């Protein structure tokens, strides 16, 4: 009987804290999809009321298969914008539109980061994409 626990996933979400509640908003629309996503964060303690899991940062790369990324101009000056440029930085040609999934949810006064630039941003702020944006998303997010 039971629940599993994920060795694999679909994707990691990669966000800084000034962000969480997009987050938040963001991981229940993505349960209430008729999808069974397999989502980690580096610390599930902090988004109660879902099914993400936790994954060490060292095992990121290998496990998941995408990177969701929440863009903000506070996100530009966080840890968590290292490590996510460190990873995009580090695939190969090609890779870079298969593995990532940004997403803009509020008003930027900066530039999108320099690595995001050719890759397609999932626009939570466009109301003429909204209606079945997480849905989107979701299927998405389950492909391989
Ligand atoms: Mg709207």
């Amino acid at each position: 009987g039971g629940v599993d626990m994920p060795e694999r996933f679909d994707a990691f979400i990669c966000y800084c804290p000034s962000d969480i509640q997009f987050v938040q908003e963001m991981i229940r629309q993505l349960e209430q999809t008729n999808y069974r996503l397999k989502l980690c964060v580096s610390d599930r303690d902090v988004l109660p009321g879902t099914c993400v899991w936790s994954i060490a940062s060292e095992l990121i790369e290998k496990r998941c298969r995408r990177m969701v990324v929440v863009v903000s101009d506070d996100y530009l000056q966080s840890k968590e914008c290292d490590f996510q440029t460190k990873f995009a930085l580090s695939l190969s040609p090609g890779a870079h539109q298969k593995r990532l999934i940004p997403i803009k949810y509020k008003a930027m006064k900066k530039e999108f980061p320099s690595i995001l630039r050719f890759i397609t941003v999932c626009d939570y702020t466009n109301p003429c994409t909204k209606s079945w944006f997480w849905t989107r998303l979701a299927k998405a997010l389950s492909l391989p």
